[PDB]
């Protein structure tokens, strides 16, 4: 695996065909590797980027606190069979004079995570657009854990016409169900025990949906699950349309349950298909 | 030459390399042809788009009356040796659900045209980004007459990483100096006679610059020239830095004289290098 940190070397190290791409912010875990394997198996050349993007971190968030361990990532990727690792510095990605932004507007970015993290999706859209242009991938892989982000990237791709196939990969979970996330390291031993509540709430809703319950009844079951863990401050809990993320008035194939909230030392999010 | 109106036909007809691209809003004139000849000479495959982009027009502007005649444009491009003409409908460029925008921030889009036309450059950046992604050109050609627009496109390309070489082509003018423009068709016979005043003012500033006069002296000469035509209501007249568009206190190579204003039936703009 060749490691590069500049745009110049990146472009020269890239073939024009069969590129599978996996954008990440470093401090990789079992979950990221699932994306890399998927990419490795489907494309002759695999590229993974590691870059903590300042643009998607807003006021009051964890930019400087974000987990960083390049050598650990470089060793993990090298072993995963990745051909190219792009680990640029902030000034390589955003040199002096940088002033362009890409943003998906409307309900897709105004609701849920967009309401809790204003400006977050503009930062994501901007860095993804740039990465797609620098890498020119045939396929790009994203985790379903960040479902809204996945839809935002798909919308930007469809709207602007990027010739990139965006692939969503199922969420990797711990035995107790806690979705893997680099931010889980924030959790203390005690909070980690309560963390499974998000997935628990989501399962409660899927259960009602399977028993023939209404959307409203499913939401109630989910609310109750969360209420049992007051330490968890809920941001939102809903059952939304799989493509528009609008609250559902009735069930539709692919109905998505989404939840988010925060414990004192960290914020967590999760989602799951509740119907059928 | 072949004419296509859908993204599907476009992508299927495009080669992977050697594409020279000229984006336009139609109702072509000799000036557009200069861009086309430049692209034809420097590239094996030439693509021209004709699309009046609603995103770059304001509510009180001329979107509805903008000159349109695809047949005449086709005949012209046919003789010019163009390979592919992309003439999409609004529905094809911006289908239901379209919600993404691209914008260059800062003084570059806030000054001059950006102040007179709020949101104009976001509209330009957005459609150009999309056209670049659909066409995937090696080189894209723009007229220097819309100098600020040329810089904005260059900044977007530089920032996002578009593998596109943006070529600026010198302005084509009538014998009396008026820069050719599709909107010149709005001018009444009497106004057309007074319209050369913008170019005259620019020439007056270059004259002073060439004689060793100061920037301030050059501006006075330009203002005096404009005052000869009271029917012309100036938006701005300045001598600016060629890259930042900031007003100059002293001469620098590439110093650009820029002017814009309105006649009752049409708004005109023009610019010229006044130094050295
Ligand atoms: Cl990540
Ligand atoms: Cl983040
Ligand atoms: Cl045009
Ligand atoms: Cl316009
Ligand atoms: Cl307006």
């Amino acid at each position: 695996m060749r490691t590069v940190s500049t745009v110049a070397e990146l472009r020269a190290a890239l073939p024009r065909e069969g590129v599978g791409f996996v954008p990440t912010m470093g401090y990789l875990h079992r979950g990221h590797l699932a994306l890399v394997e998927r990419a490795r198996r489907e494309n002759p050349f695999v590229v993974v980027s590691v870059f903590v993007n300042p643009l998607q971190f807003g006021p009051g968030e964890d930019y400087h606190r974000y987990p960083r361990d390049l050598e650990r990532d470089r060793a993990l990727l090298q072993e995963a069979g990745v051909d190219l690792l792009f680990a640029p510095g902030v000034e390589e990605m955003y040199p002096e004079g940088f002033a362009t932004r890409v943003q998906v507007e409307g309900p897709l970015t105004a609701l849920w995570e967009g309401a809790v993290r204003p400006g977050h999706f503009q930062g994501v859209a901007t860095v993804v657009a740039r990465l797609f242009l620098l890498v020119q991938p045939q396929r790009a892989y994203f985790g379903e854990k960040d479902y809204q982000q996945l839809l935002v990237v798909r919308r930007m791709v469809r709207d602007l016409g990027f010739p990139v196939e965006v692939v969503g990969v199922p969420t990797v979970r711990e035995e107790d169900g806690l979705a893997l996330s680099s931010r889980n390291v924030y959790l203390s031993p005690e909070t980690r025990k309560k963390a499974p509540v998000l997935y628990r709430a989501l399962l409660a809703m899927r259960e009602v949906a399977g028993q023939g319950g209404s959307v409203a009844e499913a939401l109630r079951a989910g609310e109750e699950a969360l209420r049992a863990v007051p330490e968890f401050r809920k941001d939102y809990l809903a059952i939304v349309h799989p493509e528009t993320l609008l609250p559902l008035s009735d069930w539709v194939a692919g109905a998505r349950g989404i939840v988010a909230g925060r414990f004192p030392e960290a914020r967590l999010i999760d989602n799951l298909e509740v119907y059928p």
